[PDB]
C-alpha cells in the first residue's frame, strides 16, 4: 500500500537533505517513521554532547566577528520602534508594506526592517567618529506575510553600511563578495546596467534574494539628517541558514519551538 499524503507529510517534517533513503521501495509507513525518529534523536544527542550551539546565535557570532574584524561598530537598537520613523521611510498608509506592520500601541510597532535606528545612528557617530563611519546591526524584524516557502513574519536581518569616503559600487560588491565567500554561500549580483549613483542591487542564490543592496545617496536621506555619500545591504540571516544547510523549508532555520538546527522537536 502507497504512502498517504499526509503520511509523506509526516516523514519530510522528519527528513533531513543528506538521509539519502527511498520513500518509494515498499517498507511500511511505521518502519519508516521510526527509523527516522531514531536518527533524528541521534542527531539532537550528538549537538548536545559536542556542540551544543544554536545555528541562528552562532551564524550571528560568525557574521558580528567578520564585521568588527574589517572596521564595522556593532549596534544593538530597539526593536520596538516609533511609527513615526515607518512614515519617514517613505511607507505611506497606501503602500503595501504598511499592511505588513505589526502594531503595538498607538505610537509604536516592530520593526520590519534596521534602516531608521542605522540612520540615526549615523547622523549621531558623524559627530564624534573619523570618516569613515562603518556600522552593523544584527536582529530581529518582524513582517506579516503573505507567503510561507520563503518568508517568515519573524525574521533576523544582518544589515551593514558605510558613510563618508569610500562609498563606491566596487567596495559595496567586495564586501558581499568576501562575505558571502567566507560563510561558503553560491551567490550572484544582479543590478541595472549603467547605474552608477542611485544604485539597487539584489544578491540572489538561484530564485531567491540573499540581500538587498543600496549605493546612496539618495533623496530620502536628508529626512534623517545625513547629506554625505553611503553604500549597505541588508541579509535575512534565516534565508542565508536555508541555503547553507540545503532545508526546503525556511521555517526550519527561524527561531521556533518546532525545529531545532533543522531538526523536528516533535519526536
Ligand atoms: C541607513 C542604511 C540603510 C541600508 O543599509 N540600506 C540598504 C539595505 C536594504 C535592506 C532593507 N532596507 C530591507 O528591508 O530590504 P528587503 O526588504 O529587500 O530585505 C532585505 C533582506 O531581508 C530578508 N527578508 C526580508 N523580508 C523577509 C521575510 N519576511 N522573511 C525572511 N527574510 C526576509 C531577505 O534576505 C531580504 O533580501
Ligand atoms: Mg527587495
Amino acid at each position: 500500500p502507497a504512502l498517504t499524503k499526509s503520511q509523506t507529510d509526516r516523514l519530510e517534517v522528519l527528513l533531513n537533505p543528506k538521509d539519502e533513503i527511498s520513500l518509494n521501495s515498499g517498507k511500511p509507513f511505521r518502519e519508516l517513521e521510526s527509523e527516522l525518529l531514531s536518527r533524528r534523536k541521534k542527531d539532537l544527542q550528538q549537538i548536545y554532547a559536542e556542540e551544543r550551539e544554536n545555528y541562528l546565535g552562532k551564524l550571528e557570532r560568525e557574521i558580528t566577528r567578520f564585521f568588527v574584524d574589517r572596521g564595522f561598530l556593532e549596534i544593538k537598537s530597539p526593536i520596538l520602534i516609533p511609527l513615526e520613523y515607518i512614515e519617514r521611510m517613505g511607507i505611506d498608509n497606501d503602500t503595501e508594506l504598511s499592511k505588513q506592520i505589526f502594531r503595538v500601541d498607538k505610537n509604536f510597532c516592530l520593526r520590519p526592517m534596521l534602516a531608521p535606528n542605522l540612520y540615526n545612528y549615523l547622523r549621531k557617530l558623524d559627530r564624534a567618529l573619523p570618516d569613515p563611519i562603518k556600522i552593523f546591526e544584527i536582529g530581529p524584524c518582524y513582517r506579516k506575510e503573505s507567503d510561507g516557502k520563503e518568508h517568515l513574519e519573524e525574521f533576523t536581518m544582518l544589515n551593514f553600511c558605510q558613510m563618508g569616503s569610500g562609498c563606491t559600487r566596487e567596495n559595496l560588491e567586495s564586501i558581499i563578495t568576501d562575505f558571502l565567500n567566507h560563510l561558503g554561500i553560491d551567490f550572484k549580483i544582479v543590478g541595472d546596467s549603467c547605474m552608477v549613483y542611485g544604485d539597487t542591487l539584489d544578491v540572489m542564490h538561484g530564485d531567491l534574494e540573499l540581500s538587498s543592496a543600496v549605493v546612496g545617496p539618495i533623496p530620502l536621506d536628508r529626512e534623517w539628517g545625513i547629506d554625505k555619500p553611503w553604500i549597505g545591504a541588508g541579509f535575512g540571516l534565516e534565508r542565508l541558514l536555508k541555503v547553507k544547510h540545503d532545508f526546503k523549508n525556511i521555517k526550519r532555520a527561524a527561531r521556533s519551538e518546532s525545529y531545532y538546527n533543522g531538526i523536528s522537536t516533535n519526536l
